[PDB]
Order: C-alpha cells, then structure tokens, then sequence
C-alpha cells in the first residue's frame, strides 16, 4: 500500500486503486501500473523533475528506508499476475534491493523530491513506476 499526495491529486498503483479512485478518475495507464484520482484536500508532496539515478525508498516489509542506485525509466518485461497478463511495463526503473508484493506504493525520493512508487520486484530486485514526466501533476 501507498500513495503520492500532490495538489488536488492522489497517485496510486493502478492494480491497488479503490472504488473512490475510479469514481474520481483523472487518468490511468495499465502499461505503467498508474492511476491518478482527484482529492478535496490539498497535497504537499514535491515531485522531482530530474534525471537522478540514486535515491531512498520506503520498504514496508522491513519497516525501513533503503538507499538505492536505479536505472533509467524503460520498458521491462513483467511476469503474469492476478492483475495483469505477462507484458512490458513502460516507465519502469529497476534497483537491487528488497521488495515483497505488499511493498507496492512505497515512495522513492531523491534530493529533488518524489521520483516514483514501488510497483514490481522479486529475486533481490525492486521496480519503481516513474512519475517525473507527469508535468501536469503541478498544474
Ligand atoms: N506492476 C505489476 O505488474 C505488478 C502487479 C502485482 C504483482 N507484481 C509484483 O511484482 C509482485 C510479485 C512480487 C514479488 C516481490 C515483490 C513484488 Cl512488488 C511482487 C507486479
Ligand atoms: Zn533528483
């Protein structure tokens, strides 16, 4: 579980979105595992606008934050699951680090702000759905 609260928007993993998220839908992309819904209260998270490849993510399965080096957002093959068939997920960034299914939603941050959220993992790797290209989250 986990979300990004910026302005009048809530950003979540598309496979974990609630009925409220779908009834206040702004945008969704199955290929990126993202869904954005509208909120009444204001969000104060700063979104990073950079090409940083180092940062810190929150791992709920260890109740700990971990520093990681991560790759550039790209198309990466993702195993079939209860939410999606086997496919390429776009805008995905990999790192060497611990992750378990319930870790999806944990925030990844660099010195400039919020980079993205945990979305994939397995075998000692963790995947992050990038949000730095969504320039409309601030306007
Ligand atoms: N974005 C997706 O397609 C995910 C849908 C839910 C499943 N998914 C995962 O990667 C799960 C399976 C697993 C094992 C260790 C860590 C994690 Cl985060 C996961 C993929
Ligand atoms: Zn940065």
């Amino acid at each position: 579980s986990g979300a990004i609260y910026v302005g009048n928007y809530r950003v979540v993993n598309r496979h974990l979105a609630t009925h409220n998220d779908w009834a206040n839908l702004v945008w969704e992309d199955s290929s990126r595992d993202l869904l954005v819904s509208s909120t009444t209260a204001q969000g104060c998270d700063t979104i990073a606008r950079c090409d940083c490849q180092t940062g810190v993510y929150y791992c709920s399965s260890r109740r700990k934050h971990y520093p990681v080096s991560f790759s550039k957002p790209s198309l990466i093959f993702v195993e079939a699951s209860e939410y999606y068939p086997a496919r390429y997920q776009s805008h995905l960034m990999l790192a060497v680090g611990h992750s378990e299914p319930g870790d999806c939603g944990g925030i990844l941050r660099c010195q400039h702000g919020v980079v993205g959220i945990v979305s994939t993992g397995g075998n000692g790797l963790v995947g992050f759905a990038d949000v730095r290209d969504l320039l409309w989250l601030d306007e």
